[PDB]
């Protein structure tokens, strides 16, 4: 068993709606889930998760639509990944504040 | 062959590591993700530049995929070094579509 790396990629330092992209990589076996939180609260809509692909290990990406003003206002976003009975949380926010 | 019915330019966006986005043993690495969207016809080329120089390794461009005039999307992922990122190197996703070039540039600076 290999648990995923969980990384989130964010809009540029010098500005943009846009997306947060959560990637879970280097995992096996296949079953995995991805969800999102915003300021610690469940996100109910506005994200899509792509088909899992082979990189044997696998990769999946999920994309959350976000607004620029919420990003600049230092809202904290979390990608939640579940794999093999573990839960992983990766938090991100705007660097330029 | 079946002809494409429309001509639409790509939108190009790049996604970057957050400030705590570098991992693994030193020297640490991360990634940039380029996405080109909303284009047709399907053929497209993605290239990466670092300070204007073509990057010839360390990236993977996924197959172009479908997203009413059908449009397409492509994702490319470049491995980057923390040292280069913090040295303020400028990275460019260069997208060529139907003879036109569209760039998106990023760096670590605020």
């Amino acid at each position: 068993e290999m648990n995923p790396n969980v990384n989130v990629f964010v809009p540029p330092r010098d500005g943009f709606k846009s997306k947060l992209i959560c990637e879970a990589t280097n995992f096996t076996p296949k079953p995995i889930t991805v969800s999102w939180l915003k300021d610690g609260k469940l996100v109910e809509s506005g994200f899509t998760t792509d088909p899992v692909t082979i990189e044997q290990t696998y990769k999946v990406i999920s994309t959350l639509t976000i607004s620029e003003i919420d990003w600049l206002n230092l809202n904290v976003y979390t990608c939640r990944v579940d794999h093999r009975g573990l839960t992983f949380l990766k938090n991100v926010s705007s660097t330029c504040a």
